[PDB]
């Protein structure tokens, strides 16, 4: 499962590589906390995974499909802006406690 098992309110900011919810603490509390995938998302390929960073510097209308379990947006080559549209799930964003973390 997701951060959005407990989290709620998931929204894209920082452009959109940044994670932005409500996640319910153990005390029962929605914190809002971020997490940034662009640290372990990539796609300047056009393809989209884990493991390269910067997907947003490849990337175009980034947005949760799953209202948070998923994100997708248009992986473009750098080279020139051209590719095709993908999404990738955020099965490895966690919230502990109410912070976000990647895991």
């Amino acid at each position: 499962m997701s951060y959005a098992d407990s989290s709620r309110n998931a929204v894209l900011t920082n452009g959109g590589r940044t994670l932005r919810a409500e996640c319910r603490n153990a005390d029962g509390n929605w914190v809002t906390s971020e997490l940034d995938l662009d640290t372990c998302i990539g796609n300047p390929n056009g393809f989209l995974g884990w493991g390269m960073q910067n997907f947003s510097h490849s990337s175009e209308d980034i947005k949760l499909e799953e209202g948070g379990r998923k994100l997708t947006c248009r992986p473009k080559t750098v080279d020139g802006g051209f590719r095709e549209r993908q999404g990738i799930d955020l099965n490895r964003i966690q919230n502990v406690n109410g912070r976000l973390v990647f895991q």
